[PDB]
């Protein structure tokens, strides 16, 4: 279909890209695997003139890096001329799917230039650093040197290409300001993956993204004690040649925080190959979520399973920006509409959210003991039973049904009997609060009343730890665990992009998103009513709490509403989606924007024709 | 061959066989599989006529006890009578594999009486029990709630059958004195599972097996405030028609601490059948404990490893009646032996014995990640190289051997290696210990320097935690475990019965035992030769500590030097000696018991022919 | 969803329904099937006022009939009173999924009445039946005791009930005519599933479609010597309360030359539970049919297996029946136009049409041991190449790829590619003809020119046999053969019904039919825009054969051009639409029809509405 070299047919000639970022061979959050990602296709368009320019870290050198010889004799040139004026800087393979060019720079080698430089940016820009942030002088230093290898770069080479520098956060910010401020020959791109003050006002601050015009980005930058970052990513967005962001709602964010309307907006993709390695891992994952509810809820097993439906919602403990709360006001809703209608459906939600945790409970761990013990019956009493079957079936002769069983098989199920005996009622959580008191989902839990009760068509479980292989009790990872439930319900309020509804996506699961993410936005941009295709998105943007809260409930009960044909068709078309999340669509944008940025800073040797050409029209 | 209807024809007529014991549906200790394996050929001899008494409590009744009523007239009325005289008893049956009938006496329903029964046994043998123990007023109240039981049965009975009783222990030997007290109509055995003030000795005092004649057990018994619950015991086993140990060394114990040498000797048998369900099952047992090795000696894997024997060592965490201290010294001998003579051979040493951990350490979880990383890499590359493989001879064309790897392959070949580093040695015990200053097995692995060294051809490894098959890193259980190992070491001391070698042997594992325990002694009176078996029989009664760790030594290097086929014939050969330990045929010391009390108690209806008769010998003789 | 418990709420008060038909019981060609699929809702519809009456035959009675017992005393006294008359009735149940009760008439008993029964007929209906035809005559016996079974059940009863009575071919029309030639009470009636003229005029007479108005039918029923039976089913259709076909086409048929247009059409289901027990097994199907083309076609593999396409068509072997002269033209026509447009594709054609062979050929089991080696000797490298790989990465070093390959692996791979040497060409048939002369389709092969060469872009297989699963070389059963196919050609002519394409379309795999089937006009009627649904309705009614192979060879060719993710959604749109052939469903005419005849032969008691309401538009394919 839409590859890479559709239409962007350009001359890069004598180019070299440099992808500047404080995140690569270092894991820290999550535009690490968006490089990681990304260098398979990059290195592709741009052959062997791709570097990646990191900090240098030992745990990272020894786990991912493979170092190397300089291929060309102006990189080894730049290299030992560095290496000989006071500072380390290594070279290398990042061992990846693309295997780019790393070059690694150790700002903890160049602390004594630190005084100087921190002067020198105050002879530039005007910005100042206080020297108790601990974060923002190894982003000056990372800066600096970013700068001076460039410098050194374009000195040594004997032909000089045109340079196109890309950096990805504040944290790199500094190199770009120093590149146009030293006036080098480099076409600069900065993207933001989120903007610094959003975290900061969404909580504490009431009604972000209704005051996103009556905000003084300069007092609250300042009473934070952050001015000098907020500055620093501030001047690297507004001195760059090409200004990016990873998603809609964040271009509305940096342009009334930032001061500057992206040129284009970059939205972040995956490799969906190794996710795809839809039914049979479905059913496989649904019949052990059936055996571990089995294993929970014995001794109140009195409902259905065939009509059961399996609801999850995943990601970092953030009870508001995750949106848990009016998932919880939903899904109590819900089980009033369920239970006012006298419906036979059932429905178990999962509260899968890392939390500060000790061990597992003593019910939990009965419960599953129980269920292994009655499944370990049941099978050697099968297997008596067939062999006898066999045998009398050989000779020609009907069995006599009231002999199959004997003292040790009825001792057995006696026994077996007598395990799943209980009196109280299965625990909501799988685990031992530490704050068992202060923990915001259990205190909701407890106020909406839901306590797994006989009554109530709706259970809920909360499992803190991450889903692992090898869990005493869910002894499966995240991937098989989620291919089998039946939806996912991710109502984001603060979310620049959600790695997790897209990965839940990816894998052909239904879900739900919101209007003020950047999935949610990107979803509802490129698909002609998303519901049909088994995305939700919740209006959440303009209408109020309580109506999102409505709005949910509605999503909910007509999913629940739906038959199982509809349910297999609508799995099906989302099953057909996941080509839209890839870096083989979402690559050129980035080459977009490279295009734009060589185009602007040298004009007579690229022009660049604004094409934003770049799906799913089905029924509305 | 031998079963139990074999020369043993007794009128047993109108017979009722009790069962007493303090450990009947309730779960303490080890009597209590005793009891669970041989009810059912008891059940098989007896019929219906089998009951066993025990204490009453919630849990066991709620989990293995199925409340029912009275089959028999006589036992309804007895039931009515005594849970109207103010007691609370239950009948029922026991939810196991032979389905006994089972009385169930509560004793906290009958402190009201206590304080007149502890006077009436005063007035009976003139024994005293302190108000503080708070374990013996509780086998006061059941001997006293079992005598009740027994006159009333014997009194609402119709006509008076002959009454056995078999008391287990000194916890169930009040009710025995006490029937002899009141001159029933019954007949009393009384078996020892241990003596009282033989764990007593063998802790603190010295040399306990070579002063068994010195001791005055007045003196100690006193001495360690145990006096009342001595006296219980010995008075339990001096009034019994028929007194039973279940071993030899016990028998010779209880002869010079009890003043009472047993009349029979009764050892303690299993089923095998459940056991049996031993060459694919060791195989694959030994492929996951060598993978089980590779993860967790990663970076130092430099010897070989179809040259490895593995040896292990389980049980309660006892060190010295466990005998682990002499393992760990014949270890470190047999260290520098083999280091000496330039072999070839290494061993890898377990000691599973719980203790008090927390949680795994990191050493140990990074070996096995590692292992499963190496492992998936080259899972990958292989399939893929494969596909390529086959492939390319589809097409009639040799494989170019040079282009059948790429770059990810490589990729992935490059992170697993540089994942395989690793500077330090490999850790000696898998936990994080509580007490790693004042743990004995860790301080004496220090002291003789057995640290994992590359040049050390001996390995240890720690695991305090029980085997389970849900843990993150021996994702298996004991039994599987223990089948794939090469030998198992129990150089025990102080040992009444060996549960543990016993279920070693009869998996055909190879075991080394010594004499100063039941199984070691049984296992030489029963076999001629038994080291050909597989059976190493340590000789520590007549021998010093050094003199134990030199033949230790002496034994580990002997099976170090066998060939394989050697090993492959000795293990042949301990596969075929499980039937010695079933209760099919240790069962029939139990009926001759029997036979002796009821021939002692009614000798007018019954007599008792002392037939003592109860194959080994080589097999094909080299000498 | 429909369910039958719909709209027909019917007054069934005291009904006693009749299920007549030659083929209960006796498995004889394809009814057998309908009667027993449709006996499960046709019970839970009546209860056990349900009864199939058939002939008696042993095989049948000794493997699926359970004789029993009358369960009403008025069944007792027919039974008795026909069994003391001269003839012999049994009654059981049938060992299907309904358990329905059946009534046996041994039409080998009643001989003796034959010249009676046959003077009868003509004394009533002027039908006479030659001596020698040895089938009607038994179509007569079965008629006449069948209308005295039923003469003698409404005698016997003490409260006369309102009898429904179904006919289902030629073979059970004399019961029929003899019930309304008694004027007893009872409702007819009559199904036809292919009219007997249809199949003698379209082999030999030429245009059967296009002349349908221009048939003489007593002319040609007359010369071909089955004149009796035309007039028997004839009178059958005439004298019935409601007539009945299996399909549109039909209807035209019998409207033409059983001058009688059907009341009402009631095509033949079946159940689809059983077939759904559909990727994944696609999947393993695929799999396996790439390894036996990888087999057949070794030494000449030099063709993408990732871009071939697998056809087939199965059913007897009706060279014209079947449209297999038109799919052989397609496919010359479709190969041709792969060559000339450059294309990757392949195309590989099954024909699965038994014939009369001997064994197979050498050429083919050669090619099988030949992939069976190969995939040996790989596999054995692979795993020795793991092994030393993983062995190699456990010490932290890169494999030396230049020595992973020793002397006996390339011994072992030097064997291989000596065996994998051909000169000729794969055969076009797996088995040795015993008429390779006069076959018509290698007659055709051969003329067309595929000869499975390296240059053709089809490839044609003809495997006579029958698929099953112990065959040497396909030891696969025709479902899982068929679930891993692309798409399934039936261009049929002269099908009443197609059982094949309609079993093809259940497992969920894309077909082509005709309008000339009763299938293809099914599927014609119940869908708008069926090729979005993957069924491509080829229309051979109102064209010629130049045309319709023309047809065919677009369909194909558009077909071959669809990408991977439209073949995919089509295949998924394939497998939502089997619960249209369900009998929970088809089985609503069958009420109707009942109904029809009730109301029609008893109007007083019961009354018709005419509602003949019984859909599948398109889901987004933006149009």
């Amino acid at each position: 279909p839409g590859l890479e070299d559709w239409e962007d047919e350009f001359d890069l000639e004598n180019a070299v890209l440099f992808e500047v970022a404080w995140e690569v061979a270092n894991k820290v959050g999550g535009i690490y695997t968006v490089l990681q990602t990304k260098a398979k296709v990059t290195g592709d368009e741009w052959g062997d003139n791709y570097f990646l320019v990191g900090p240098y870290t030992e745990q990272g050198v020894r786990t991912q890096v493979e170092l190397l010889e300089a291929p060309t004799p102006a990189l080894k040139r730049t290299l030992d001329s560095m290496n000989s004026k006071g500072c380390k800087v290594y070279f290398g393979r990042w061992l990846i799917e693309g295997g780019p060019l790393v070059v690694l720079l150790d700002v903890g080698a160049s602390a004594w230039a630190l005084e100087r430089w921190k002067g020198e940016l105050w002879d530039t820009c005007n910005i100042g650093v206080p020297w108790y942030d601990r974060e923002a002088n190894d982003a000056v230093l990372f800066g600096f040197l970013t700068t001076w290898f460039l410098g050194e770069f374009l000195a040594q080479s004997e032909e000089k290409p045109h340079v196109v520098a890309h950096f990805h956060e504040w944290l790199a910010g500094v190199g770009l300001c120093l590149c146009r401020a030293r006036r080098l020959p480099v076409a600069t791109i900065f993207t933001t993956h989120a903007t610094l003050l959003g975290r900061y006002l969404c909580a504490g601050a009431v009604d972000f993204y209704n005051n996103l015009e009556n905000f003084n980005v300069d007092k609250e930058a300042g009473e934070r004690q952050i001015y000098h970052r907020y500055c620093m990513e501030r001047a690297a967005a507004h001195c760059a040649h090409v200004f990016t962001t990873v998603s809609q709602i964040t271009a509305i964010e940096a342009q009334h925080l930032l001061k500057r309307k992206p040129d284009i907006v970059t939205p972040n993709g995956l490799n969906v190959k190794k996710f795809s390695a839809f039914q049979n891992l479905h059913a496989q994952s649904k019949a052990r979520i059936q055996e571990f509810v089995r294993g929970h809820f014995y001794g109140h097993l009195d409902f259905n399973l065939d009509k059961t439906l399996y609801f999850f919602i995943a990601g970092r403990y953030e009870f508001s920006n995750k949106g848990a709360d009016v998932f919880l006001e939903a899904l109590a809703r819900l089980n009033y509409l369920l239970r006012v209608n006298g419906s036979e459906q059932t429905v178990v939600a999962f509260f899968i959210m890392p939390a500060r945790t000790n061990n597992f409970n003593v019910e939990t761990l009965k419960g599953q003991a129980v269920r292994k013990q009655l499944w370990d019956t049941a099978n050697t009493v099968k297997e008596k039973f067939g062999r006898k079957l066999y045998e009398s079936l050989l000779v020609g002769s009907l069995p006599d049904m009231n002999k199959m069983l004997d003292k040790e098989d009825f001792t057995m199920m006696k026994r077996a009997i007598f395990a799943t005996q209980r009196q109280s009622f299965p625990p909501v959580c799988t685990h031992n609060m530490l704050d068992d008191s202060s923990d915001p989902i259990l205190t909701t839990i407890r106020r909406i009343g839901l306590f797994n009760s006989s009554a109530d068509r709706v259970k809920v479980i909360f499992h803190p730890e991450f889903l692992s292989s090898t869990s005493p009790l869910l002894p499966v990872d995240y991937e098989e665990f989620v291919r089998g439930c039946h939806l996912g319900v991710f109502p984001s309020y603060y979310e620049p992009w959600g790695y997790t509804p897209a990965e839940c996506t990816v894998m052909g699961i239904p879900s739900i998103s919101t209007n003020l993410s950047g999935f949610g936005c990107f979803m509802e941009e490129h698909i002609a009513d998303p519901s049909a295709y088994g995305i939700y998105i919740l209006d959440r943007r303009f209408r109020s709490l309580d109506d999102s809260c409505s709005q949910l409930t509605s999503f909910l009960y007509s999913f629940c509403q739906q038959s199982r044909r509809q349910r297999i068709i609508q799995r099906n078309r989302t099953e057909r989606l996941s080509d839209l999340l890839d870096w083989k669509y979402l690559g050129r944008y980035y080459m977009s924007a490279r295009h734009m940025a060589l185009s602007k800073a040298f004009p007579e040797h690229f022009t660049y024709e604004p094409n934003e050409a770049d799906p799913r029209p089905a029924s509305v």
